[PDB]
């Protein structure tokens, strides 16, 4: 019961929602740097843009040399419960992360399935299983300084200015998130027909450096 | 009814087929000489869905044909098929919507015979190749969707399929959902094994 406590505790998420070194394709994925200043100087954190699937709250956007950063928090319990079930049943999450780091179920699980971040319109962020735009790679962790300190691109500056945030109560968050198992679960099997999902994501590890360092990323 | 049952037809093993391992092997003649099952999910002995009701050797393998009939199994794909964005895209032109026949071709796009035959697991991917699953409320209409096979093959199959066991849950499923989203080379498997085959998106229900 005390384990099953500590895996439903809240969950941090960082990671890059834009890349300005990355040009896309199409132009509706366009977002320069001077436009996220502007709006720049809490959004809710969801499910794939599921209104009905939101799990917590984005505590900190920076705007750094690279990209636009953010962190988030999962904290919704109908959420975590779902996760630390399904967990238990996932052949990957048994076989844990690279050695040094202690095994987490829950964030193993969400570290899986949804390994990528999209900011849609700044109105919402969505955790997913892979962003349309590059370098969006999602991060999870316990604690918000060791999530910040997966990509190597962030100075200490850069990460002075996402404490003062995140460390400064939201109007998102009892439990926000209002839907269920069978409702991850339908969402499951469209990811698993996203095409180059691993290459993609391989791709966004890279970019961001989090090869370089531990982490639960399962890409 | 979409909790109605549902037949899943395939090949477990093609014998023109060289496994890229040592241990997938399964010649005609092993085949033949030990030619219900039960049918499960993943190889999860909690997840019997249903049993294998015909099992053929034809010129190219060993072709079954199951029936999914889990009460609880097919009410937790319902509830799921419906908070699928590519189900809603539904199928291709002729073929009518069909949402949890559509959310297991999809999430289960292949067929796993595992001995120590004891068993057939609905699966994201075999590991043989050319077990490409297909699903269909009719069992005639499922064996059409085969080219490689005759009218006498059929007629062999036809004679053979012609309380709930299901003891997990959507959180399992969900579990192995992560599972299969880091299996390697996955859709062009499912895209070899289709070709394998001769079954189209255009004539089944496959999303692959």
């Amino acid at each position: 019961d005390e384990q099953q406590s500590q895996a439903v505790a809240p969950v941090y998420v960082g990671g890059f929602l834009a890349r300005y070194d990355q040009s896309p394709d199409e132009a509706e994925l366009l977002l320069p740097r001077d436009v996220v200043e502007h709006w720049l100087h809490a959004l809710p954190l969801n499910i794939n843009h599921d209104d009905t699937a939101v799990v917590g709250h984005v505590a900190a956007m920076q705007s750094v040399r690279d990209g636009l950063f953010c962190l988030g928090c999962v904290t919704s319990p109908r959420f975590l419960e779902i996760v630390r079930r399904a967990s238990e049943k996932s052949e990957l999450v048994s076989r844990g992360p690279v050695s040094p780091l202690q095994p987490d179920k829950v964030v193993e699980f969400l570290s899986g399935s949804y390994a990528g971040l999209s900011l849609s319109s700044f109105k919402q962020v969505a955790l997913c299983s892979v962003g349309r735009r590059r370098g969006t790679l999602a991060v999870y962790g316990r604690d918000p300084e060791w999530v910040t300190q997966r990509f190597p691109d962030l100075t200490a500056a850069d990460r002075d200015g996402l404490r003062a945030q995140w460390q400064r109560s939201t109007a998102v968050d009892g439990d926000p998130f209002r839907s269920d198992s069978y409702g991850l679960l339908g969402n499951s099997v469209d990811a698993l027909y996203i095409r180059e999902r691993l290459p993609k994501l391989r791709y966004d590890k890279q970019l961001v450096g989090v090869t370089e360092r531990e982490s639960y990323v399962k890409a």
